């Protein structure tokens, strides 16, 4: 994970 922040984005929207 590269950048932990695309999933967080994401699970927020979800
Ligand atoms: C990075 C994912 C954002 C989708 C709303």
């Amino acid at each position: 994970r590269a950048g932990p922040l695309q999933w967080l984005a994401e699970k927020y929207q979800g």
